[PDB]
């Protein structure tokens, strides 16, 4: 039913829309939907929306570039060697989509959580941050998360102002007489640990001195960057 009425509708999509969709459907980090020549993905973890309009050429793509979608707008075209940003929209050869959507996924980083009351129960609310600026920076340097660097969360200690990696935070707060488990909310700064530079950068590409981190984080960084 919602199988044939599914196979029939799908089969009637334009070849182009099918081709583009076939580039993205394996990226299960996103929930996908198709409507006409528009492919919409919803990042499963963060709920970030990605709208992909399929166009026949650059003129069309450029015309669609001007579009608010309350999320990431991408215009996919069959033209090769095309990759630029116009009016905030990505305009790219559809063969760059898979790599682009994956880079986008790598840039939607968990930054904290908050526990909220809800219908008599406590519910955890996660905070995600789409690092678009860093995304563009990494694409230009052909930098790949997990390969040339990784994003990692550090907590800004309300006691010494030093940055401590999330894992050593428990022990760190303990030494201050503060119990981590009694906290019902926390926010972290997301830093980049660059394997190439053997240095730490903020989410904007700016380098961060090592003295900004607690003695614990310091060695952790040293450990990771090796
Ligand atoms: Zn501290």
């Amino acid at each position: 039913g919602l199988v044939p009425r599914g196979s029939h509708m799908y089969a009637e999509l334009s070849p182009g829309t099918k081709k583009v969709y076939t580039q993205v459907r394996y990226l299960d980090d996103y929930h996908w939907e198709i409507e006409g020549s528009t492919i919409t993905g919803i990042h499963k973890k963060s709920n970030v929306k990605v709208v992909i309009d399929v166009a026949k050429n650059r003129e069309e793509a450029d015309s669609l570039a001007g579009k608010d979608v309350n999320g990431i707008h991408i215009v996919a075209i069959p033209d090769n060697g095309v990759f630029y940003i116009k009016n905030g929209s990505f305009v790219l050869t559809y063969r760059y989509l898979k790599a682009t959507l994956a880079d986008i996924n790598d840039h939607i980083v968990w930054s904290g959580f908050k526990v909220v009351e809800d219908n008599g129960k406590l519910v955890q609310e996660d905070v995600y941050e789409y690092l678009g600026a860093a995304l563009v920076n990494h694409i230009k340097n052909n930098a790949l998360a997990g390969q040339d660097y990784i994003f990692w969360q550090f907590y800004k200690c309300e006691e010494c102002g030093k940055y401590v990696d999330i894992e050593n935070l428990e022990a760190h707060l303990r030494e201050h007489g503060i119990k981590l488990h009694e906290k019902s909310e926390e926010h972290y700064e997301v830093f980049e640990l660059n394997f190439r530079e053997g240095k730490v950068f903020d989410k904007f590409g700016g380098e961060v001195p090592m003295d900004k981190f607690s003695s614990e984080a310091r060695e952790f960084i040293k450990e990771v960057l090796s």
